[PDB]
């Protein structure tokens, strides 16, 4: 029965020994640790599973008083848990679907409370998996209501996540500061960046030879979040525009799912404008 | 068997084949190699065709092309497979990219002839030396910008190189130099996702937390940095690497992405599409 | 409307003129051409989609000749045509459930003419599916002719294929002889090979770094027959003999998948005792 | 920083973390890196942490470090993280390795000293040279296994290497070369998939239609080319590559492999775990 604790706070003489001091004062049994101190952010990081050998709700409550001495951010969860999330989808399949997969096949030990969307296409998606579904539809005069309603939905499932699925619509300020680091976008990247209309067409005539996607945290700022993972293809001069958008879309799955593993397994720390992820 | 490779490029159009793999029959050639591709947004169609002789009059076999070419509009050329490539390399203060090439070149992985690397400062004079290689020192002034490129474009010249590397060459080519090297120049920068301006971008890339590092080589236009992209290689990196590790793996990849293009280049591999490239395997 | 020329020759002089020449005589446009000549086996490869600008059906006649004459093995496919596949499983899912997302998702463009089993456990995953499902037991006194049931099944079927997603039982000579080169096998790899019990504990006691897998055509030969695919995947001394086991299975997956995919894009070819494969 | 690396391996058993950072707390040591594996098969557990002083009596820190080894039975040692570790490289008539690991070395990716090159060949003394490194000829003939190996042993132990790197050197080591030299000596060799016995291994490769070549380094043992692996490596391979092209791939590959391993090896990132190895990032 295991459980896992992470932990970051500014770095500090004593640290380590405060935290494995702790789990040897409980008898715990380390199946996992990986620590990472940021000396230009003066950060620490540290990521341990282990198990007893009543334990556990002790090593909680007396890790307050350590969690106050080095102002660590911390958490303890059992990892028999399956995080709840909440994943939002619009008219493109083809995230949603790899993540409902990998969900069914057992990669991703989460709980799918629900799946929302702005379009009613993947109706039968959620059906075909026994998984609830919400259709909100937005109008030029609705959007901040549009938006209440799926955040109302957000807050009573009890999901710690949401995974934006190809959402296509923009999330206002209030919505994004609201789900600050508790949201992943996923979008696709070039080499060199290509803005406005037919990215892909874009990317042809350049005749890039890599094709791309970002995954990152949703934030209130001005550019893109906290960036979580990157992945590249690679592709030719054979390829043309339609080919590069469907090499585009799988490796915006891949880059997706192990964002959102990551973030399920306890992977990922926010460290100011970047991210540290554990392998 | 000794090998010749047939390179062209022409407007899309039927039978441009036919008419090549007929000439080469004729001359009894044995096809080694084969690679095609028409590129239907750009109406351009490419061949690449490596082939010997079963039993060659090569000049013979050139003439013989020429109505061909002119029937289909073809640029073109036949290259002796064991003819190795004249290359002119450029360089600045930085080393690496020089220096893998020419580990690559002496270990026989480039199989190309150097006939001079040519620099703004005099720091790789003694590297050059240890590689039996000309070296030309030609230093630039606020005033002889002009001047200085028409030294090197001398030597080029006179050199008989048919490529010219910029092997981290910091020195921004003229509109008329760029001109006159056209098709002919390859150059090597790094690149990023997504992209930094300005100044110390591997700081930028380490504080946006980039888990990739990239390096694009292309050849040389008026436009700084931005012609036509022949190879793009990306590393991947952590949040472990402090601004100096991503420069390191900045200049690895640089590396690697500059002996990839120059491959191709020598093994008439790379081809112009007008702002891209077509780069067969 | 577009076709799909695949041919292998002795080569010979006039080989790429005859083919090229009567692609121009039925005013055919090149979509894709691939060619390869293998000086050892001495052997000419051909890969050429196209579409005429009548004409396909007066190119087949007249290419019978040319075939004659250059002791070509040729076919002609229609692209929009999806070749009719079997596939076969056992007990274990992953192989199986990784084809139909790709068939469901649009990636595999195939027909699947039915799944067959020595085992009912996927009954119910073909039934969401809506593709037909047999369960074919074996017990000692009848390995025979349960071969029989199946093979049976492939002949009425119309399939030009046998995918075998991790199927469990030997395949008798008769059998591997009658599906020669029209079934591919998956099993995993290791560098260094494994035999015997327990490959996965194997691969952990040695402490290799990578894990691997190989798709095959089936053929009655006594080792396995060609090689169509192999992938590998990078390991570490943490990861345990199950999770070794989990990224060997995921490697099964995409082996397979590449394999299979390869063989309904006609981009492989036999070349004696090993392929020639297109990208 | 002025950093220091500790590494220890012991049998699996609670406490060893929190006595090792309460000395370096004690020290006022900061700690840089700290890594950690307990693998439970084994029951061995082991260690690394870089630190550095913040306010350093490092022969203190050893002392007391010996309460805390004796107790947990562990295997340790502190490593300057400055110093240049020492190595003995062997080769034969193959230069791929050697030529590969001494680029690496001058342009500063391998921060190791090379007190030697041993052969059982002539060939290379001219690279050595070229490197101001010295070099040694051993020859070997049907009646004098054991006096050659005894005149290299002699060189590794007079030069103080603590790493012989067999850079596809060919005699097989006997079993007392191999005993003297075990957790120290790194050996590389080609992989393959499926495994090629005898003859002509990339020709079979080649029959066999493979798509992948490899190359393993790992720790001498008296078992030819078994012992506990450090690194593999594959590249990706097709068709069109004739037995010789998958030859020069295999070499391409063993170069990198080892490579990765000597420098893991100098970067105190490896520990020997019975017949296999951990391998910290």
């Amino acid at each position: 029965h295991q459980f896992v604790l992470t932990l970051s706070c500014p770095s500090a003489a004593g640290q380590v020994a405060a935290v494995v001091g702790l789990l040897d004062r409980h008898r715990c049994y380390v199946d996992e640790l990986t620590v990472f101190d940021d000396d230009l952010s003066a950060r620490f990081f540290v990521r341990c599973v282990f198990h007893a050998t009543l334990r556990v709700d002790a090593l909680r409550r007396e890790f307050e008083p350590i969690a106050e001495r080095f102002r660590m951010q911390w958490a303890i969860h059992d990892v028999a848990a399956r995080p709840k999330v909440l994943i939002m989808v619009s008219k493109l399949e083809h995230c949603l679907a790899d993540l409902l997969f990998r969900w069914k096949m057992g990669e991703l030990k989460m709980d799918i409370v629900g799946i929302v969307s702005n379009h009613p296409d993947f109706a039968p998606l959620a059906a075909q998996h026994g998984l609830p579904f919400r259709h909100f539809p937005i109008t030029a005069d609705t959007k901040a209501q549009q938006e209440a309603q799926w955040l109302d939905v957000f807050e009573t499932s009890g999901a710690e996540l949401v995974i934006l699925a190809r959402y296509m619509q923009v999330l206002s300020p209030e919505a994004s500061a609201r789900l600050a680091n508790r949201a992943i976008n996923i979008h696709h990247s070039f080499l060199p960046g290509f803005k406005g209309a037919k990215p892909y067409h874009q990317a042809h005539a350049r005749g890039v030879k890599l094709i791309g996607a970002t995954a990152h945290f949703v934030t209130d700022d001005l550019d893109e979040g906290p960036i979580i993972e990157q992945v590249v293809e690679r592709v030719d001069h054979s390829y043309r525009p339609e080919q590069l958008l469907a090499v585009g879309r799988d490796v915006e799955c891949i880059t997706l799912a192990r964002a959102v593993k990551a973030f399920i397994e306890r992977r990922v720390f926010l460290n100011g404008d970047r991210t540290v992820v554990f392998q």
